[PDB]
């Protein structure tokens, strides 16, 4: 497992736009499974909504878009911070996304990522965030890494 | 219907607040068909403390959430009219997201215009699509498909 | 007994950043309450607690184990009643035998396990644990006082 | 050079969130006069409480954009773009003078200073100008600043 | 109308919300005539997370909008005393500054007291000058003119 | 060793930041015996969003808090002085909290002021007790047992 301390190492995203706590399984060049908790603590729930608290769809495709940047990354140069701290991650494309069930404080919202396509720096990843076993959503994407 | 709203127009009829209201002005209109809006980047937002450190890019899912808020509120004008005391007790879900692509990286000093074009709409299922454009060039694309509920 | 933000919301007067209580699984009148916050690096906290190594404040799992006390001792006495709620107050007097045996960071589901061990009036006594994955992370006993708002 | 992005705004000067209030550069002439400017948006922490439902861009933090451009002026006069010497100066503000507010700012608008020195003695700028929202003036102010080592 | 206002009392009359509301306590009060108040300075203010890194120090201008606000709070409860019912109908709208001069750098651990007077006033227009002081010395000089207008 | 510590003295000894640095000058401190510090309180801090809406009371755990790091303070420099290089390698952790109790509520306009005294040390551990003030009147009492460890 890698803990957020090991994902600050490889991921450029800084709060509040890091949105992965913890990857619980990782196969390079295949998938990643990981998650971030959702709690009532966050600033993204002053505005979204007031009196109604409902993590909102685009940051759950972000937090999917950063669990495949993790494996995007791995990937290529392995576990190497080194490298790591020169790159950033730009979004290239957004897919067939669907939400079916709103995720909420409390939630476990766990991301699968499976390696659709790769070349290079430019990666496509497809796959579902879930919450206690349920699909709450799927997508599918290409991100790209550069150098700073 | 007036076609010109400024921020306090928006206020009343989007449940959106801060952090996440993001749309500051409407230009243009067009009920059931078409709307003209934009939101001003600045490096004084919070995101950017952390997208990226030392290269402020204003997120790209934040974007998507800019034009499906222009939609929002032409959906929801289009439906009642400038009605504030019906849209204070609705919010918005995101239903679906299609077909986006970004072009050019958005960057503090831009002002970040939306066009979105309702491409298919059914009581409170809207379906918009269209452009984000920065000094006259896309730099992003994007269909997305919203529904407004009566909160509880 | 399954209690979720949005209720947690119109009983507790806290608000953000200082409602550390998300959801409330289990619920015991005059007995026991277990509840829980998630803890995610999206939280302020850790900008300055410490940056390079985000621990949640120990000072903060007690204000957690607090809220959920407080929320056990308010309905055992009037349930779930968003009126009454309004009108009351929860604060405390005293916290003692506390004691923190793990760090608790990023990714853990901090769970509160209070009981309560007595009252008199308003005067409620409850004490109990702090736990993630099944590992006793704190400890500690509290005395809250129930007043009318004002 | 004449233009500079946020990118070059944050080598230069010292100001981070939520006071680094220019997020760009359009004109720069040594030791005369800067355009510069600040978008204004409602995904701003300070509207939060300025005010509730009447968002208005603070007028204290239009002149702080203000002499902020006249900083960058200043120092870009003396030492051009010099990330490295920047990080060893300081631009302390003395005083400000003749203040008038004219129209409000709100969310939406493209907050553009216009700056020239007004007098450059030693350590010593004097700069004065104007604030503009589309061609239209919503505030003129004066202020004095000392270049020192930072410590 | 009394002379000790607690921030319970200035939430009633200023409009001011965070993190714009810069005075935390009023010490004394001469309706038409003076008002000294104060505000806390400490670490634990976002402000300071960029002025400046590792060098916490009050913003100049902070130190004026701090000054304003007081004034404010005495222009209107000149008017209409300890009313929060008209209050809640009110803004404040500042003119003019003129004649500031930042003496002392103002950092965490201060107790920023604003000591105001009036030089001028006429319906809801009001002119104060005066200063801001720690600990008895003078950290900074100013003179303004705001007024209070309907928020409709 | 002084006596006397302004917030830029006290950022290089502790590693807490924003939000949750909590002291902001040290008045005394006498090695291996006692400090007295303070925090001023002022409404622009996030806590009060919170805590509570219309009603700004400081935390009493963050009071706690308070305490302990001016413990901790009190503790690195009586081992190893005001040396910033060594304090950066260190980092103190609660072990224990007994005996506190609230007895005034804590609010904007107040200085809070930290007297811890120390019960008992031996190497890296260290027990203080003390009081949180505000005007000579106690509004906190508290004892607390931390350890001085590696970061790592
Ligand atoms: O008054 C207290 N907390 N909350 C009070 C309160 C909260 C809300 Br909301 C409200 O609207 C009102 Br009226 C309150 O008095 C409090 C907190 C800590 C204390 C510590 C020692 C003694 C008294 C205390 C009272
Ligand atoms: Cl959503
Ligand atoms: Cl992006
Ligand atoms: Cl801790
Ligand atoms: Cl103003
Ligand atoms: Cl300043
Ligand atoms: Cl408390």
């Amino acid at each position: 497992q890698f803990f957020i301390e090991h994902i600050l190492q490889i991921l450029p995203h800084r709060y509040p736009m890091l949105l992965v706590d913890r990857i619980t399984e990782l196969q390079a060049n295949q998938k990643i499974v990981a998650y971030k908790n959702i709690t009532f603590n966050e600033d993204v729930f002053n505005g979204h909504f007031p009196n109604k608290p409902i993590f909102p769809g685009v940051l759950i495709v972000e937090g999917m878009a950063q669990s495949g940047g993790f494996l995007a990354f791995t990937s290529l140069w392995g576990f190497d911070p080194e490298i790591a701290k020169t790159k950033i991650v730009y979004f290239m494309t957004i897919d067939k996304v669907k939400f079916r069930i709103p995720v909420t404080p409390g939630d476990r919202l766990e991301y699968h990522l499976e390696v659709l396509k790769h070349k290079g720096m430019i990666w496509q990843v497809g796959g579902t965030a879930q919450v206690d076993g349920k699909v709450v959503a799927e997508a599918e994407l290409k991100a790209m890494i550069a150098e700073r």
